[PDB]
């Protein structure tokens, strides 16, 4: 129980500090690609949005690009709640467009091409591209070391209409930190469903887990120290354990780590206390994470945090089988102390 997991935490601090020269490696590649991409004119607003996207391999990076649209004007694909077209009222962005729609594919494929070049450019340190919507560009920094840049819209206007019932923090948080958090930018990335575009709210993440109390002071002194970021980094290494011990089948392919933080915000949601996250509690606030994602893998429903309206459960998204399996997976672990987190 808690035991066990605070050792299987130590554990992955133990790997997370392999040099962190990789950080500042990722960095300097990253500064340059926007130094050159800042010069030419179809992307002459790029910035970094703000970040790791696996916690058992410390060497593969996540960094988001934000290209700011003004005056853009959204139309829903198809009842999806989720997708969109990207259109407009001269435009910096002509080149990418067909007819009142912005292309997402010609924008990823400029952007493709300016990175090639400038990574053939850097003659100091040994990057290679590879190609395969999100992630846009894969980048090997020397070795091992993997870099997925992505490239998004930014939005500075209300969010749409599709999130209104969502992000229900109002209890746990509160009213005042879920209207101020509404009155941040949204974002639009690549993603088939069409040149579709889909909303985006990874910076939210971030903003939620460095101020994550119910109390203003929590995790800020002795008295009140909880467990949340240990049990998503948890839910977030069961996932990932459970992935690559099936990597060679298809089983898992379709469950992703944006599933586990769902899944995990929902339970803070339904757990408002902090008295309800006590870090002595660790195995038993693991538990109810477990419980909870089991439950949803069995009704078949998950509802996006931001979007209640959209299922990541749905039997038109994941197969009825794969949630079977994975639901047997969990099941077996939970009854078993968690073998799968020994390798
Ligand atoms: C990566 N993928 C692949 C498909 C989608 C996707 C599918 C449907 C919708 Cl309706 C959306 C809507 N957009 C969206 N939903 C999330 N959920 C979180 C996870 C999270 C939850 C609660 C608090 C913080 C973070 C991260 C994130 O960045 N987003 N972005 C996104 N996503
Ligand atoms: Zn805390």
């Amino acid at each position: 129980g808690a035991s066990k997991l605070r050792a299987v935490l130590e554990k992955l601090k133990l790997s997370r500090d392999d040099i962190s020269t990789a950080a500042g490696m990722v960095k300097g590649v990253v500064d340059h690609l926007l130094l050159r991409l800042k010069c030419d004119s179809a992307f002459r607003g790029v910035g970094l949005l703000n970040e790791h996207v696996k916690i058992s391999a410390p060497n593969e990076f996540d960094v988001m690009f934000k290209l700011e649209v003004p005056r853009i004007q959204l139309e829903e694909y198809s009842n999806t709640r989720a997708y969109y077209f990207v259109k407009f009222k001269e435009n910096p962005l002509s080149q990418f467009l067909e007819g009142e729609i912005l292309s997402a594919s010609k924008m990823l494929s400029k952007f493709r091409k300016i990175i090639k070049e400038e990574i053939n450019d850097i003659k100091d340190t040994d990057v290679i591209m590879k190609r395969k919507g999100s992630p846009a560009v894969t980048l090997l920094i020397s070795e091992k070391i993997s870099v997925d840049i992505t490239l998004a819209l930014e939005s500075k206007s209300s969010w749409p209409a599709s999130t209104q019932e969502g992000l229900r923090i109002q209890n746990w948080l509160s009213a005042k930190v879920r209207k101020q958090l509404r009155l941040k930018p949204f974002y639009l990335v690549p993603k088939h469903a069409e040149e579709t575009w889909r909303l985006s709210f990874s910076h939210i993440e971030k903003e939620i887990l460095n101020n994550h109390g119910k109390s203003k002071t929590c995790c800020e002194n002795k008295e009140e120290k909880c467990c949340r970021k240990d049990c998503l980094k948890l839910m977030k290494y069961l996932l990932e354990q459970l992935k690559e011990r099936f990597k060679d089948k298809k089983h898992l392919d379709k469950f992703s780590s944006y599933h586990v933080k769902t899944a995990f915000f929902h339970v803070c949601t339904q757990n408002p206390q902090d008295s309800q996250w006590d870090r002595k509690d660790l195995g038993l606030c693991f538990d109810n994470c477990v419980t909870y994602f089991l439950q949803c893998l069995r009704t078949e429903k998950l509802e996006n945090y931001f979007i209640p309206e959209f299922n990541l459960f749905s039997s038109n998204l994941i197969d009825k089988r794969s949630k079977e399996f994975l639901t047997k997976q969990i099941e077996y672990e939970r009854n078993n102390e968690f073998p799968v987190f020994d390798e």
